[PDB]
């Protein structure tokens, strides 16, 4: 159906979007950056409110 995610590439480190998503969005050692990987952690409203908060918005929805 409708899927999304985000590419920590071009997340500077400010959890504008961890918050409005606290469960699907969060930066990580790894990726040192916030990353979708509970995309049930963020619901349409929350997930998409959040990625409104981001800067140059490293986030993109996948439909396929
Ligand atoms: S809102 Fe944008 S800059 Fe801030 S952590 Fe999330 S991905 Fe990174």
């Amino acid at each position: 159906a409708r899927k999304f995610y985000v590419d920590q590439d071009e997340c500077i480190a400010c959890e504008s979007c961890v918050e409005i998503a606290p469960g699907a969005f969060a930066m990580d050692p790894e990726i040192e950056k916030a990353y979708v990987k509970d995309v049930e952690g963020a619901s349409q409203e929350e997930v998409e409110e959040a990625m409104d908060t981001c800067p140059v918005q490293c986030i993109h929805w996948e439909d396929e």
